[PDB]
């Protein structure tokens, strides 16, 4: 008899190995997921005290995990949709009802493996993935991870993460006018004469503590994740953001005792990410979060794009002006500088008379402001549309995954704070275990209503004689029988 | 503005003012917030960096939000120690701003109309 | 035999609970418009001097009134457009024809409780709704 049990050279056992060979196409996910399903339901008939699921590979990944960690959403939507109902495969399992009163019906999420589990949670895995790993964007679709993050979320985060937008916003303020305020004679550091000028001292300590601890946020993630070179510039552009931030304010406060006034020219770049960086806590909002990933986008595909083609052309010209100016705007920086006026809408076309040809210096802004003005520009608007159109969807479950590590990373961050994440579910008898002990499961309840199903003898419903919360139920002495 | 309302019996100039009401209160309610953000943001960073006229918070807010408009002088003051500086935190908002932010507002309105 | 007319502790009839539990949902929708023409035809057959629909409940609402003020659209438009060909039940119609020569027919739609009546108008129901409503402008 070949063994249910065992493993590989990379230690994937079966399930991991039906994981690995998903590739996200129905046929296949309408396969493995059946498949998936035998199996399963295969070793509960023969060893039926083992639990497959919890098997940890040579990467310690559990074929969930492994799931969640690959990109497959479609194997993912099975094992947590997962309601099997025959009677001694129904330990296993995963999405069940507690009640149905006609066509209302509560279903029973387990949490085994999503919350802030032991080794690897689905949510950390989705969250803290990989950029290539596909779908990290829908596989939060997959209910109840949607429906689980908005409990932590209405619950516990959000009245934290504006408290969050608070204490950044004081910041903002007093980092503003700790600058606006700066002494403007005499080189730094600079002595303190009146109560004005304590005011602020106050806000310059209290403004460099804030860049000390977004640097370590920055060494946190750093180490606490170790992305590579490539996820460091491409995903994160927050905590970017905001260690470069920080790092202007260091570089501040190592000009500012070093006797150089170039602490004002790191000082006014920090305050300007971080105001920028107020885009960060647009995504406790969700018409404001989607706002704010479309701009990432813009930024990305069609504003790089175009600043590209509007840079060559502007070099492009700009040196074929000055070239033909005669002693001023007889420099590369000033004719650059005016021709990018025109973009903005501020561009002589006689601003200069200092040429010999009128004909090739007029000719030649025309042919710039055409394919610069007219075209290029007006054409990134067709752009953005084009993209708008596209990314509506894509933005919206960004926003739920740049929400969601927020979530995660609130409740990593006060492991000590409070105690840990209020734990967002219920510990219920989903049924009994097939040696006859209770199991008891932390589970996510979501009502449901159904207009068509109307009779549905369920019979897997797992309390039906309280037919809801209320005070403890029955059990129902149906298909439990222990 | 108040005529706006009596748009209403007529159909085409109805529902013209009702895109006006929608484009006010998802697309350019959105927009402002952001474009505050980054005029006041980038505005401290600039009178921050002017010594002494166009040292105050207002006249550097108001210079940016010249840019928007078609108006924004690169060169309102050399009352400044840094030129980079100031160019490239001006140049950072007439690109994140003018070039993106706005025309991003017409294509935000396109997917709204 | 149980009560057509009967309330419960809300004062919502039968008919007022077949549109509270109205959902916009088609399949809800294609049920409750069918279950609620079979009670208001029996209506006819037992009790033959009602009109279940002017009944109010504690807030006064009718079941029409009802569905346009908790945004039922689909009961709304069954209640609106309906026309019952059994003669018994006729009376319960509310969208009738006046004639018909040839492909032409006119309608004739009941203004009962849309104009301005006395309690609660389907008209002012819906344009002095609150705004969540669902289905205000629909
Ligand atoms: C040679 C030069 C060397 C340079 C080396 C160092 C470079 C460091 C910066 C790199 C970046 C520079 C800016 C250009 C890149 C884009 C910026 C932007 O839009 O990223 C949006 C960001 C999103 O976050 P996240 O990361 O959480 O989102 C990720 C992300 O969506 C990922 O795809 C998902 O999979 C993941 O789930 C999700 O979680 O959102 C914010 O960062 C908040 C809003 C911030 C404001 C956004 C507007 C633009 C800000 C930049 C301009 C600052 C202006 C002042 C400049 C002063 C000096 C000139
Ligand atoms: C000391 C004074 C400091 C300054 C004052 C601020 C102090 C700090 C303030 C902290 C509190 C934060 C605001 C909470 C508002 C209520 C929440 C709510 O229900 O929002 C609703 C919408 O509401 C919006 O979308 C509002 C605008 C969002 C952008 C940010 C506004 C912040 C206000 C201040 C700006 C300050 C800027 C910086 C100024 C320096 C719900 O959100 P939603 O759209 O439904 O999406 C939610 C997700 N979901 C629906 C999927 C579940
Ligand atoms: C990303 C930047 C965005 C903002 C800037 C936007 C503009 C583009 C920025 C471009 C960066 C380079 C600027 C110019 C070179 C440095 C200065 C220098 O020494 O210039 C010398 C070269 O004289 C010329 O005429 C230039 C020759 C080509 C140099 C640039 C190579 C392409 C760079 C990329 C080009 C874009 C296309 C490809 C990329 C898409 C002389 O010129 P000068 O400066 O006067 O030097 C002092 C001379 N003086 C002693 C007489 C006073
Ligand atoms: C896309 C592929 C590549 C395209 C290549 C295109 C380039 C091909 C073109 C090449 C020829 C370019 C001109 C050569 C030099 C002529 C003299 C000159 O410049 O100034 C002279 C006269 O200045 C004037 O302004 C008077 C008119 C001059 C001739 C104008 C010809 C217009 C041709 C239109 C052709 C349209 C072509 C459209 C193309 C799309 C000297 O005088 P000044 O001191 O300089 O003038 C100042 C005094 N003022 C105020 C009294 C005037
Ligand atoms: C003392 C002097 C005061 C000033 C003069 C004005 C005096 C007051 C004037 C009162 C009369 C109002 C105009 C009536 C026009 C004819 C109606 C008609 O058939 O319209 C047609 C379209 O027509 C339009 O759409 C026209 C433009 C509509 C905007 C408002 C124009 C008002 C003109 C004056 C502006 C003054 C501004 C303020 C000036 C201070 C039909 O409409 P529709 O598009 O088919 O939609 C109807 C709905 N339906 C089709 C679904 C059924
Ligand atoms: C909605 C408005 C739209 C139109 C305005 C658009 C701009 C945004 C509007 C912002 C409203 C607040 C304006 C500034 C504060 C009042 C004045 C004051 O005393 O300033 C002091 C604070 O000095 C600073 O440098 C400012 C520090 C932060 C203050 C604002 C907090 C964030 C407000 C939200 C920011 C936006 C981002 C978040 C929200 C999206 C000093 O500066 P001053 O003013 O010179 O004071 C006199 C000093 N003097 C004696 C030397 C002369
Ligand atoms: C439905 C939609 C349509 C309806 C819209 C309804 C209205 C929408 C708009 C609303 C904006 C209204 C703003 C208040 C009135 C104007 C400002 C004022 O009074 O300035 C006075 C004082 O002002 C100050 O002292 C302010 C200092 C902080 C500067 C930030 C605001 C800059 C104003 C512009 C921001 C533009 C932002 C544009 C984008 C938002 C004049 O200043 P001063 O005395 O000459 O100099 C003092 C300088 N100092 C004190 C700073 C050193
Ligand atoms: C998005 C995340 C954050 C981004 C952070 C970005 C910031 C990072 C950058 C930081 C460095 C910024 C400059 C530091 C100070 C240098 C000196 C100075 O400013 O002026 C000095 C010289 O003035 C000049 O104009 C001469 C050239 C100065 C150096 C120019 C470096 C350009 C680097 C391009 C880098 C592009 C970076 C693009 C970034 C996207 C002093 O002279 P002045 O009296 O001021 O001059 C007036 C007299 N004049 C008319 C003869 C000139
Ligand atoms: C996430 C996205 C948003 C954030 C983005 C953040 C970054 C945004 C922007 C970034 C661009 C920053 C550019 C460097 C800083 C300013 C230049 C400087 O220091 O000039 C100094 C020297 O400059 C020179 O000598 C330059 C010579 C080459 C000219 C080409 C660049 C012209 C600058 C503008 C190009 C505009 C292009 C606009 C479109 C790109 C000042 O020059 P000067 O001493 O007075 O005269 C010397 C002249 N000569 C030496 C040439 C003879
Ligand atoms: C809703 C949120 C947005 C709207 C409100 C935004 C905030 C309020 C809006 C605008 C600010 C208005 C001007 C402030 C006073 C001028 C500066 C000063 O006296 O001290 C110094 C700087 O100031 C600081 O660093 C901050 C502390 C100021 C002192 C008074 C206590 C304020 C506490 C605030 C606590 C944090 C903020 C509140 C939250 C905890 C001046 O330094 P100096 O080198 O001596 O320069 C001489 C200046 N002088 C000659 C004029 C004296
Ligand atoms: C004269 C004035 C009178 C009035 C005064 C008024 C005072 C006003 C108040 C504050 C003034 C500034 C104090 C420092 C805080 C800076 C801002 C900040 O932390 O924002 C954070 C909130 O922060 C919190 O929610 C916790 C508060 C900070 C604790 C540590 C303070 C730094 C001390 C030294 C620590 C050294 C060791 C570091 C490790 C401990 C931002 O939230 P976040 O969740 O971090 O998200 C951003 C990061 N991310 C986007 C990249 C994910
Ligand atoms: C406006 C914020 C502070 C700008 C100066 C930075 C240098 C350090 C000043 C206070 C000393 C901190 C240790
Ligand atoms: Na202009």
């Amino acid at each position: 008899t070949a063994d249910i049990s065992a493993r590989d050279s990379v230690g994937n056992t079966v399930l991991h190995a039906l994981v690995e060979v998903a590739d996200n196409t129905a046929d296949n996910t309408k396969f493995v997921t059946s498949m998936y399903n035998e199996i399963l339901m295969l070793g509960a008939k023969l060893h039926p005290t083992l639990k497959l699921e919890e098997l940890t590979n040579k990467k310690g990944m559990t074929p969930l995990a492994l799931a969640a960690g690959t990109g497959k959403i479609g194997v993912l939507a099975y094992i947590l949709q997962r309601e099997i109902q025959e009677p001694e495969c129904r330990h296993l399992s995963r999405k069940f009802t507690e009640w149905a009163y006609g066509p209302v019906h509560s279903s029973l999420y387990d949490l085994s493996c999503i919350d802030t589990c032991e080794k690897n949670s689905v949510l950390e895995v989705i969250a803290y993935s990989s950029s290539e790993t596909p779908n990290r964007h829908d596989m939060l679709l997959v209910e109840p991870l949607n429906r689980l993050l908005q409990d932590k979320w209405d619950r516990f985060v959000k009245r934290i993460f504006y408290f969050n937008f608070l204490v950044y916003c004081l910041y903002m303020i007093i980092f503003t006018m700790a600058a606006y305020y700066r002494p403007v004679d005499g080189l730094p550091p600079f002595k303190m004469e009146k109560t004005g000028d304590y005011f602020r001292v106050t806000g310059e300590i209290l403004s460099v503590l804030g860049g000390v601890y977004f640097f370590f946020r920055g060494i946190q993630y750093f180490l606490q994740r170790r992305p590579s070179m490539k996820t460091l510039f491409v995903d994160s552009y927050s905590e970017m953001l905001f260690f470069l931030q920080s790092l202007f304010m260091l570089a501040t406060v190592v000009l500012y005792f070093s006797h150089l006034k170039e602490y004002v020219a790191s000082m006014v770049f920090s305050l300007a990410l971080g105001w920028t960086n107020m885009l960060y806590y647009t995504r406790g909002f969700q018409q404001m979060g989607i706002y704010a990933v479309m701009i990432e986008k813009m930024i990305l595909r069609d504003l790089c794009r175009f600043m590209f083609v509007y840079i060559v052309f502007l070099f492009g010209f700009s040196t074929a002006v000055v070239t033909l100016i005669e002693d001023s705007y007889n420099s590369l920086y000033s004719t650059c500088l005016e021709l990018f006026k025109f973009t903005i809408g501020m561009g002589d076309l006689e601003f200069t008379e200092n040429y010999d040809f009128k004909a090739v210096f007029i000719i030649l802004l025309l042919a710039y402001v055409i394919l610069t003005y007219i075209l290029l520009l007006n054409m990134l608007i067709a752009l953005m549309g084009e993209t708008v159109n596209k990314i509506a969807q894509e933005s919206k479950n960004i926003w739920k995954l740049q929400r969601a590590i927020t979530i995660l990373d609130t409740e990593k961050s006060f492991l000590k704070c409070m105690r840990k994440a209020f734990r967002s579910g219920k510990l219920l008898q989903v049924g009994y275990t097939p040696d006859g002990k209770d199991d008891y499961r932390w589970c996510f309840r979501v009502d449901e209503v159904n207009w068509t199903t109307w009779n549905t003898n369920v019979g897997i419903i797992n309390e039906d004689p309280g037919n809801c919360e209320g005070v403890k139920r029955t059990l129902s002495f149906s298909l439990r029988s222990s």
